[PDB]
């Protein structure tokens, strides 16, 4: 039912991608997502200290140049309080989303985002979720390349009969 969204490393592109390709870090969760989205006052802030406590989690913000906490607030404020109630189990679920994410290629792996790479002919995954969903600037007929791990089509594991 809920989504799980997570970056890839990617030299290639500006941002996020090429943080994590510096610091080597391949996969950095971006969000657990109910189909309910929260809006209004929250129903707790969420402090640098609770947002902290998600290991290996990387903003997305060059403001705190990729480190923590715009993305894991934003994503507390319009995904977290309304569906969850309490910081403490989301601040969990989300560390350890983020500790198998940190494993390597997870169980299920489905492109999201790509950079079609002219010289190494791959469709270079810089997003990815738990589930198939419509692709964008992935190249037709290319291989994929999820945090260099060479996959023939869009997903890790067979969707169609
Ligand atoms: C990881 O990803 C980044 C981005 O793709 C790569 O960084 C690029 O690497 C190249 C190769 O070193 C850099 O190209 C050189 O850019 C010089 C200037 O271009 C602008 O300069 C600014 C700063 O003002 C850069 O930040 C901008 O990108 C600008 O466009 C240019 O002078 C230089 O030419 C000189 O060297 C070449 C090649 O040797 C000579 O042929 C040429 O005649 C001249 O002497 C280069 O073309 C590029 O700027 C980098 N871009 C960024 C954004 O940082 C890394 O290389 C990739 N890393 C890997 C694989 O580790
Ligand atoms: C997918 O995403 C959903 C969110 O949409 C996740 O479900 C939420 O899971 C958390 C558990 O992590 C649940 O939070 C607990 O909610 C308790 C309140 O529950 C009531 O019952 C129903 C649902 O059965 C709710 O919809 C109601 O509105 C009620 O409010 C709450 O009491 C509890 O807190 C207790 O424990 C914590 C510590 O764990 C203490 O801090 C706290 O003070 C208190 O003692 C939790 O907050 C939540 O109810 C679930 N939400 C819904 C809407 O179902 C799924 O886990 C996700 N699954 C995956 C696989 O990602
Ligand atoms: N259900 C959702 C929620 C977010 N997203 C993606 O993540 C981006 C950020 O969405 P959020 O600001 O809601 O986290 C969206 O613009 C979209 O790329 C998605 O594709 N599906
Ligand atoms: C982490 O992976 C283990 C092993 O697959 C599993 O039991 C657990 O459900 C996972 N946790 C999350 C939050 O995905
Ligand atoms: C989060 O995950 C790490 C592994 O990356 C774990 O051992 C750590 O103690 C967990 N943090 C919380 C706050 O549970
Ligand atoms: C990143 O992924 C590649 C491809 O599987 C792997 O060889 C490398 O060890 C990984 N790095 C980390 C820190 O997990």
């Amino acid at each position: 039912e809920n989504i799980t969204q997570w970056n890839l490393q990617d030299n290639g592109t500006e941002g996020i991608q090429r943080a994590m390709f510096q610091r080597g870090v391949n996969r950095s969760l971006h969000g657990i997502w109910p189909e309910k989205i929260c809006t209004g006052v929250p129903s707790h802030l969420a402090t640098d200290t609770e947002l902290k406590a998600i290991h290996g989690m990387m903003d997305a913000s060059e403001k705190t140049n990729y480190t923590c906490c715009r993305l894991q607030r934003h994503e507390w404020n319009k995904h977290g309080w309304c569906n969850w109630y309490n910081i403490e189990p989301w601040i969990l679920l989300m560390n350890k989303t983020q500790a198998n994410l940190t494993e390597g290629q997870p169980l299920r792996e489905c492109a999201v985002t790509c950079r079609y790479d002219r010289d190494s002919d791959l469709n270079v995954v810089t997003q990815a979720r738990d589930s198939p969903t419509p692709l964008t600037g992935c190249k037709k007929g290319k291989n994929f390349s999820f945090a260099g791990i060479l996959v023939q089509g869009p997903c890790n594991f067979e969707i169609a009969v």
